């Protein structure tokens, strides 16, 4: 009957309120203390909330969804009925959550030591390196050194946890983990959409690529540069050469028209991490966006304790789950790399507070890349010279170059990167690629998407994915694609809220009411409707559309096609099996 789904759903939204509330407390004392027996109060809390979703799963199960009248207690039952791990009978659920917290805390304990003395953590000694060092052999230290210690580790647990979190999987009606994870957008047609946006936009990532491996080869030398190959992994600014903007110094476009060292310039003028928080608070209340509650300001880890304790320092956003509690817990450097997580994981928050009266089944983003791309928006607008220069860090169309080049080595860069990490791990789920073929079919795609290649030959016993958080701590990776894709829709959209007219670039939507009204109401429905309609309240269409990222970057492709011509660059990399001769 239809009465029964609604009491159903009624005392599953209030008893989840209890136990995720519970789960989401011991869960912070892990990741903000990584001891003992912290790791075993999160395995307890664990099985407790197991305990509450199998309950209410099998419940769930007994309800014939498609006959059912409510649209909304439809897609509730519907999504309750997917137990995830515990549908895992007793003993599998308990090695594969041990198995979790063994790849987490072995990439968040990982070091890479000179046998002089002194060891490093990714954070921030490794990555400083990766962003500072103009000298090929240090920065080769540290790239195969992190592989070294973390990804080979994480070898030893990778083949299991395929195998217990695909047996979940298909325990909910799945086929595999990577059929249950695509799910969650509700696209039938996500492959070939994604696919489409990637090819929009290979004009210019192999335009950016071209030109920065031309002046790799200045830097570095025509020895170690093949201007028709592949770029060494290790020399792009970044562990994953994810993001490429460390490297801005080597590659800037008018060198004639500098701007300030921002990162220089916030350090001068004692700039806290509490104030970098201050600021995205500002600006989502400018747009008439909620503020965070006090509270959150009261036990937010805002960062890296001086405490020398064992943490997770991947920067993430919080939901506790009653309305009230909200946190960001984020190992913070004062830069501007940190500035824009800092306005990334605010999004979060203002999502979570946004949708925060809807049942708890139905708190999440439109889609998981919506959740992402909430923060970036705002922090588009923020990295603008003008905006910039009106909180004192900066003070022509050789600047606006410069700029463009700053956002595309982030924006740009990070697309074939985010595109490659899920095909990787939808083909490890499906059977596709074995334990075997791992890391060559890893490099296969670094190769095909990024034009990559390692700076060293990888061995046997390699394993390169796993010195990416996001591969031991099973964490999603396809939603920063649709996030980076979907961010410059909406900057599009509320810039045309906000009556910005001339280059896309330029705007910068500080006070606009109108453009935090088109947020607001596409973020209130939460998780209660497919994706198109937050798409359609947003942009005022419903489709997924790279049009709007490649009008902001227009003026640079024109600049980036002059300059290649200019030195007859090779677009791409034809001599595709080029590794470096050393
Ligand atoms: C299908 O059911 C949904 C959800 O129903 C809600 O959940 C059920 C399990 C039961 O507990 C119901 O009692 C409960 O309503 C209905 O959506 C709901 O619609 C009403 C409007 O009729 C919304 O109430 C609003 O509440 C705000 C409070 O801030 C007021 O300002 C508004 O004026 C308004 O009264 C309610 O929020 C909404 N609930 C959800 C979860 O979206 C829906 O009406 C129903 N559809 C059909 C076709 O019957
Ligand atoms: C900090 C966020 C998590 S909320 C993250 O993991 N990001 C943000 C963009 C890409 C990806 C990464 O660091 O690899
Ligand atoms: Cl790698
Ligand atoms: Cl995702
Ligand atoms: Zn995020």
């Amino acid at each position: 009957d239809e009465a029964e789904a609604s009491k159903f759903v009624e005392e599953y939204d209030r008893t989840s309120q209890v136990v995720w509330n519970e789960y989401a407390e011991a869960n912070w004392n892990y990741n903000t203390n990584i001891t003992t027996e912290t790791s075993k109060i999160l395995l307890q809390k664990n099985m407790q909330i197991a305990n509450h979703t199998l309950k209410y799963g099998t419940q769930a199960r007994k309800f014939d969804v498609n006959q059912l009248q409510n649209t909304t207690i439809k897609r509730i039952i519907k999504k309750v009925q997917d137990l995830e791990r515990a549908a895992l009978p007793a003993q599998e659920l308990e090695e594969y959550n041990k198995i979790l917290l063994d790849m987490e805390t072995t990439y968040s304990v990982a070091t890479v030591c000179h046998p002089n003395g002194s060891c490093l953590q990714l954070e921030p000694d490794l990555t400083n390196v990766m962003a500072t060092s103009r000298k090929y052999e240090d920065l080769l230290w540290a790239w195969e050194g992190w592989r070294d210690k973390a990804g080979r580790a994480i070898l030893q647990f990778y083949p299991k946890y395929v195998e217990l979190i695909n047996q979940a999987a298909r325990l909910n009606g799945y086929v595999d983990a990577g059929d249950s994870w695509r799910s969650m957008y509700e696209t039938p047609s996500l492959e070939q959409d994604l696919e489409r946006l990637f090819q929009e936009l290979q004009p210019l990532y192999l335009n950016l690529h071209a030109y920065v491996r031309r002046a790799l080869h200045r830097h570095y030398g025509a020895q170690h540069i093949n201007l028709e190959g592949p770029i060494p992994a290790h020399l792009l600014g970044n562990m994953w050469a994810q993001t490429w903007s460390n490297i801005y110094d080597l590659v800037v476009p008018f060198p004639s028209a500098p701007s300030m060292d921002t990162t220089e310039a916030m350090l001068k003028q004692g700039w806290t991490p509490r104030r970098m928080f201050k600021e995205a608070d500002d600006f989502f209340t400018s747009l008439g966006l909620l503020p965070v509650p006090p509270e959150f300001w009261n036990k937010s880890m805002l960062e890296k304790p001086t405490d020398g304790r064992e943490v997770v320092c991947h920067a993430s956003a919080w939901d506790f789950y009653n309305g009230k509690d909200f946190r960001i817990k984020q190992c913070t450097t004062v830069n501007l790399e940190d500035l824009v997580v800092a306005h990334h994981e605010m999004g979060h928050i203002q999502y979570f507070m946004q949708y925060k009266d809807l049942p708890v089944a139905l708190r999440e983003g439109a889609n998981p890349g919506f959740h992402e791309a909430i923060g970036d928006v705002l922090a588009l607008s923020v990295s603008t010279p003008k905006h910039l220069h009106s909180l004192n860090l900066l003070s022509s169309d050789e600047h606006d170059i410069n700029f463009l080049m700053k956002m595309a080595l982030d924006k740009i860069a990070f697309i074939p990167f985010s595109y490659l990490v899920d095909q990787w791990r939808w083909r490890v789920f499906d059977g596709s690629i074995t334990k075997e073929n791992y890391n060559q079919e890893w490099w296969s795609l670094r190769l095909k998407y990024q034009g990559l290649c390692p700076p060293v030959p990888r061995t046997q016993g390699d394993f390169d994915p796993g010195a990416k958080f996001h591969i031991p701590s099973s964490v999603p990776y396809i939603k920063y694609f649709v996030s980076f894709i979907i961010q410059f829709q909406f900057h599009e959209a509320l810039c045309q809220a906000a009556g910005h007219t001339g280059p896309l670039h330029k705007c910068d939507i500080y006070q606009s009411k109108e453009a935090g009204q088109r947020l607001a109401t596409a973020m209130k429905l939460g998780f209660s409707r497919p994706w198109p309609e937050a798409m359609q309240l947003i942009t005022g269409q419903p489709n997924m559309s790279a049009s709007a990222m490649l009008s902001y970057f227009k003026p640079l492709l024109d600049w980036l096609r002059t300059e290649n011509e200019l030195h007859g660059e090779k677009l791409g990399w034809p001599q595709y099996n080029w590794t470096p001769n050393s």
